[PDB]
């Protein structure tokens, strides 16, 4: 995150940290005691989904034993994700077991199917991503205040944003992290236009996948084999 402030512990308790061999690859949000919503695109590979999921974190550098919760991924689900054009970049992770709902870990609610957010609306995005193109991750979470742009510079499958001050927005490590507006997860950080903090951050429209998500939540099994 570029152009933002440092958060306080438990300021965003829904927040997840997806890791690989202990290193932070992407963000996410806890949407159900057993699922984490994130970007499908975090899911390229080079050691594919052999990842972990850390809840309750703050300082990426410490163990924070009495606040964190660690989990492995039993399954992963997506709806028509397409990498060439980045369409439908959304994926749900099923945790090996129920997350204990504490003061440092909570659920982020979801908008109803087909809902919308008008241009000009104020939202926030937060994460442990870097502050500059190809730069170190942030050890603590940071957040910035965003504003939803007019539909003509976005895309239908997305919900775009900008900052009144040059430089603000997502950056490396911020992928999968949620855009919250009006206390609901209206977005899933996908990709960004050019130099971090420059102009039009693209987020996946969560309101389009609502019934599908409900679908997965309701019949929790690993899928066919
Ligand atoms: C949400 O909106 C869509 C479009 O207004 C409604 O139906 C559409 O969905 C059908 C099933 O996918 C499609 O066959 C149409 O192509 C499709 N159009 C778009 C572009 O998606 C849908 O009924 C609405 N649902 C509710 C719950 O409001
Ligand atoms: C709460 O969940 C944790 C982490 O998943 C688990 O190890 C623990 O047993 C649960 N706590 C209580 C006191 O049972
Ligand atoms: C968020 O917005 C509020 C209200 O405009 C403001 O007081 C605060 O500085 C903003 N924070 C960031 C981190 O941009």
């Amino acid at each position: 995150i570029v152009g933002g402030r440092k958060a306080r512990p438990r300021q965003f308790p829904f927040l997840a940290s997806i890791q690989n061999q202990g290193s932070h690859e992407c963000g996410g949000a806890l949407i159900h005691a057993r699922f984490v919503m994130t970007a499908a695109s975090c899911f390229q590979s080079q050691n594919p989904g052999v990842s972990t999921v850390v809840l309750g974190a703050y300082d990426l550098r410490r163990r924070e034993r009495q606040s964190r919760q660690t989990f492995s991924i039993s399954s992963m689900s997506e709806n028509g994700y397409d990498p060439q054009q980045n369409l439908n970049d959304l994926m749900l992770l099923q945790l090996d077991r129920e997350a204990n709902l504490t003061s440092s870990v909570t659920i982020l609610p979801l908008p109803l199917q087909n809902a919308t957010v008008e241009a000009g609306t104020r939202c926030q995005v937060a994460g442990w991503g870097s502050q500059r193109s190809g730069g170190r991750l942030s050890r603590f979470p940071r957040f910035v205040n965003v504003t939803v742009t007019p539909e003509d510079q976005c895309r239908p499958n997305n919900v775009c944003t900008g900052v009144l001050t040059r430089r603000g927005g997502i950056c490396n490590g911020d992928g999968g992290t949620p855009l919250v507006c009006e206390g609901l997860a209206h977005g899933v950080a996908s990709f960004s236009l050019g130099p971090c903090g420059r102009g039009p951050d693209f987020f996946t429209r969560v309101a389009l996948f609502r019934d599908w998500i409900d679908g997965v939540l309701n019949n929790p099994g690993p899928g066919p084999a």
